[PDB]
């Protein structure tokens, strides 16, 4: 699984563990081993959220598999919380975008998953 | 909606007012209110289209429907008329992607937008 | 097509003419003519793989077409292969997505690739 998330919330603002945070969390919550858990977090953005410049995320997670309707709603319920109460994002200014991938679809080592 | 632009234009060329242009034409254009449509620009970006390093963009829109054929044209003519306008980058050196997202997978607010199985 | 690097590597440590380099490689893999390849790629990224903030890299490649099982296998040689010879990055920290776009989901010149119909 791979995570992203884009905010306009300054750097400084990161705290300390937020990426191992994401990495164990989504580990749990996707039934895969950490190892091959992949995390990205890009601040200091320039972007809005109904037309406000207020603390706001925009976030995809790729997974070859693990993805639908309750385990989707899981995956907001865990990653808002964790961005309003480590970035102090609200909720409601999130948008994520969960992409199901086909194993032929993604690439690693030299090769894909297929 | 969602509207993402990357560009190797500065960020210094980003003219005041842009993002809320967006937010406002692309509200008109999809049909959705306005309080949902996010906007992200990206500025200074190592990029090359077709080997030159001249002006370029790389953008994608993500709707929950009101993606199609005739639509992408028109939200193409608009958002290429816009970059060529506001950051002086031709039309033919601009990618869009467009995608229609299924509401069950799209995150907001604590759940998704698929509100009605469970 | 379009090429997309988002890696934790400094941006002194990209080789000067490597977008150039992922330019004519990409368009010689896909067999698409080279003015129609846009290559982007994202130094001093803040990421982990596996836990680990060694180098790494996240990347995708969009293609209207020429994507599939064989393919992507070929893809993902050829482009870990650049990752690891001009980045210094290891392979198996290597992620690539794949995208098989339709043409009337890819917007370019103040339109799309799909002019046949109305
Ligand atoms: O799902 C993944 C996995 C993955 C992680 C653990 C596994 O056991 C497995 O088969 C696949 C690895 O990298 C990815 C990269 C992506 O862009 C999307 C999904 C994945």
């Amino acid at each position: 699984p791979m995570f992203i998330v884009n905010t306009n919330v300054p750097r400084a603002s990161v705290p300390d563990g937020f990426l191992s945070e994401l990495t164990q969390q989504l580990a749990q919550a996707t039934g895969k081993p950490p190892q091959y858990i992949a995390v990205h977090v890009v601040p200091d953005q320039l972007m809005a959220f109904g037309g406000s410049s207020e603390p706001c995320a925009l976030c995809s997670l790729h997974s070859i598999g693990k993805i639908g309707g309750a385990q989707n709603r899981s995956y907001s319920k865990l990653l808002c919380g964790l961005l309003a109460e480590r970035l102090r994002i609200s909720p409601d200014r999130v948008y994520i975008n969960y992409y199901d991938m086909n194993a032929a679809n993604v690439g690693w080592n030299n090769s894909t998953f297929a």
